[PDB]
């Protein structure tokens, strides 16, 4: 047994009262309030952003985790807040975002920040069924939370399959959700991608405690076991002590205009 799956079994052991406390106990948090009114009263300036995805790319692309450029693809963009960080970007060329949409599943927000006029955001589509296509950033923000250690771990192997097929054309810049990292074959797995490719396993702040999400992104350069175990340890100690409180960062301005 993994540290992530202590961490999973002692999350499902929580009460309602502890695990409210415990999802944002210690994380990094955006002021989404204004962002919200406004975008609810349909003010497609002022260079809200459409999610808090925006904040995570964010987070990762002014660390050097990875550089966007060229053609973007965002994989499961939902609202679109990747796709719009990305098209805010110098070497970014063009931005082409893909989601399921429909009932239950997030569709995509038409804002004009900068650089909207070279994203491109497609609703309706499985990208699971979808045919890869040659690009230099390849997105991919999907994985969602279950209960099931064994339910995430299957979603997440196939999901990394699903990116596989994309990452054998050979980008270039990437960054892929990875749900369920803290199973052995799963750090077996992803120790073999990351012989396979490149990159590495980063813990995103901004991320909540409910979830045990890691991002593989390229500019990284880490141990898979080292990386996802020191998460986990920190995921746990969050259970124990007080609750610690919420840096809250400021939202991000992709302001306004085109490219
Ligand atoms: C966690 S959200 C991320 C959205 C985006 N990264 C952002 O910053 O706003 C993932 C989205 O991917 C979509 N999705 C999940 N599976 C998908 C699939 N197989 N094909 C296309 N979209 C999918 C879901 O609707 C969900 O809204």
């Amino acid at each position: 047994e993994t540290l992530g799956e202590k961490w999973k079994a002692r999350l499902n052991q929580m009460s309602a009262l502890e695990f409210y406390s415990y999802k944002k106990s210690g994380i990094t948090e955006v002021c989404r309030e204004e962002a919200r009114r406004a975008l609810k009263d349909g003010v497609a300036t002022g260079g809200h952003a459409v999610s808090r995805g925006s904040a995570k790319l964010r987070w990762l692309v002014e660390r050097g985790y990875l550089q966007p450029y060229g053609k973007v693809i965002d994989l499961g963009c939902g609202r679109g807040g990747w796709s719009y960080y990305a098209a805010t970007i110098r070497k970014v060329q063009e931005v082409k975002g893909y989601t399921k949409g429909g009932p239950g599943h997030e569709e995509p927000v038409l804002v004009q920040s900068y650089g909207w006029n070279i994203v491109r955001l497609k609703s309706g589509v499985d990208v699971f069924h979808m045919a890869a296509e040659p690009c230099d950033t390849l997105l991919c923000d999907i994985g969602e939370s279950s209960s099931s250690p064994e339910v995430e771990e299957a979603r997440t192997l196939r999901v990394l399959s699903m990116v596989g097929d994309w990452l054998e054309k050979r980008p270039g810049a990437f960054c892929i959700k990875v749900l369920c990292p803290y199973t052995s074959t799963m750090m077996e797995t992803l120790e073999r991608l990351q012989r396979r490719y490149g990159g590495g396993l980063v813990r995103v702040p901004l991320s909540r405690n409910s979830t045990h999400e890691m991002y593989w992104v390229s500019g990284a350069k880490s141990n898979t076991i080292k990386s996802v175990s020191t998460t986990s340890q920190l995921l746990l100690g969050r259970m124990d002590g007080p609750r610690r409180p919420v840096k809250y960062e400021e939202d991000v301005n992709l302001g306004s205009g085109t490219r």
